[PDB]
């Protein structure tokens, strides 16, 4: 079998691009913006003024509401949802005083995370039809059974592409971080033209699709505060699915790897930079996730 | 298999009693090792380190040792520093350099000043009892990993011996540095194990269930539980995260309690599972899996 390498590069290259799965992770810096229960850190704003729809997933509507410890009441959440045992009462009433959708789920099978994924769906779905269509669904698991209904039913558009940006799904409790990667693979497989984007404090995470990837941006500098003793963003490619050994080959990383085989419980490629300056690319034998460092 | 993978809800508060099978005490702490990464530390640092041994910095975890103090700084000196040094301040650096911290400095880019902590906190047991400045005149690129390979190749290692690395800063932060950590765990109790890992993060405390059955137990759930009202259960998971999969289930004392239940990456994983034994819980396991407890003292 080929020899798997690893090539040391320069910190500054130039990736033509490639059939291909084409990846602008930083366009941001059908769009949804899913926010999760853990302190906001990054400009919600900006983001927020991309997202058609902005849904928190129970107690993200709290970590929206202090955000604001600009206008709370101009950012009002589109859909807010989950078993709400974290969101506070106030925030809760301040929210549905000002028109935000709660959709509560009891369920104690669904995380609000995925319940919340959910009320994404059916809303591309049923909302441009019907304002309300939330509003009579069972209290426990309404949501997972009107999407498994719809389907059943030949009524759903399979075409429509999403990019829905999370917040909070990473760093916090650990079984919810492994959870929502869990989704992030489960969704990608499922649902092919929904991209997803777990932005956190230090990075931002995403799937590359099986074969190849070319991921581009104008130029590091727009995630990569200009260094001088860190001349490359920081990355990694993690094997994080029951698919192994996964293949890598790519081409404007710092430490390009070739027919390299990566696997939990084997070689892992982190702390990798990227030397692409406008892209680089990666191509792999099955879905894998790549984590870009932002700063 | 053809079992059926159930799912039992239990009540908030059972008992269950003790199971040969892996025992694991993960909070006995409210040969100790205490590995320091980058972050800030928000968790009680002297109580740990005072159960410690051996207190190793990985590169900036010195920062965040440092700035702890920002008790007396001058008390708590690491016994060593390591890694490429990309991340310590100049200042930190001189301040424990001139403090009697052992300095272990690694270029190599391709072992992470994680990797090259653990290196030196095995090495650490092997050589250090002979001659304290063991690690001086080592190779600067990666003569902790050669050294440690080299030992062994001269079968000069004492395989039995019990340790316990209580890991700072690990998880939360770069999330391929949490993934490389996860990696290192489970590759080590593969290599080595009778070293006992526990990651303590600002939210839990993680460890590895070990292939067969696991007895986890505790004086109680308020040790690491602080008193509920709304919360009569302390919150926990069972991750897949290796490369075997899928991984086949068996708890007596969680909240919702497996049988035969299936794991895996891409399938289903137990998360927001809540612990029921008051004292300590069961966990059968097909093959190693991680288990992360949520912790709020
Ligand atoms: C095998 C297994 N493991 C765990 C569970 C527990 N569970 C899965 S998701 C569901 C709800 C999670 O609720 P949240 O999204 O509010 N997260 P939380 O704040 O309750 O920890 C629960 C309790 C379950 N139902 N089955
Ligand atoms: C296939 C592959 N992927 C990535 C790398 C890069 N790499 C692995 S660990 C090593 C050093 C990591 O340094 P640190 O522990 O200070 N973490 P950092 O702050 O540099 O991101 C490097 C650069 C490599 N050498 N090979
Ligand atoms: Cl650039
Ligand atoms: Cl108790
Ligand atoms: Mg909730
Ligand atoms: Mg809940
Ligand atoms: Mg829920
Ligand atoms: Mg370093
Ligand atoms: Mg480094
Ligand atoms: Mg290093």
């Amino acid at each position: 079998e080929l020899i798997e390498q690893v090539i040391e590069q320069p910190d500054s290259l130039i990736i033509s691009p490639p059939s291909y799965n084409h990846i602008q992770p930083f366009v941001y810096l059908h769009n949804v913006l899913l926010i999760l229960n853990q302190k906001i850190t990054i400009d919600l704003i900006s983001l927020w003024k991309k997202c058609e729809i902005i849904v928190c997933a129970d107690g993200g509507a709290n970590s929206l509401y202090e955000y604001f410890n600009l206008q709370r009441s101009d950012y009002i959440p589109d859909y807010i949802v989950g078993d709400f045992d974290s969101i506070s009462p106030d925030v809760k009433t301040y929210y549905e005083s000002h028109g935000s959708k709660i959709i509560r789920q009891s369920s104690q099978y669904y995380n609000d995370f995925t319940k919340s994924i959910h009320c994404i769906q059916l809303h591309y779905q049923l909302n441009h039809t019907k304002e309300n269509w939330f509003e009579s669904i069972d209290e426990v698991d309404g949501l997972a059974k009107l999407w498994n209904g719809l389907n059943n039913s030949s009524d759903v558009v399979v075409d429509i592409d999403i990019t829905i940006y999370v917040l909070n799904a990473i760093g916090g409790r650990f079984d919810q971080t492994v959870q929502s990667i869990n989704q992030l693979y489960i969704m990608n497989e499922d649902y092919p033209k929904v991209t997803v984007f777990f932005i956190t404090t230090n990075d931002i995470i995403f799937l590359l699709k099986k074969g190849v990837n070319y991921i581009s941006y104008k130029n590091r500098l727009m995630f990569h505060k200009d260094n001088g003793s860190s001349p490359t963003p920081t990355c990694g490619l993690l094997p994080l699915s029951n698919k192994t050994p996964i293949i890598l080959n790519s081409y404007g990383l710092k430490y390009d790897m070739r027919n390299w085989k990566t696997e939990m419980l084997g070689q892992v490629s982190s702390s990798n930079r990227i030397s692409g300056e406008t892209g680089f690319i990666v191509e792999c034998s099955d879905d894998i996730v790549m984590n870009i460092e932002i700063d």
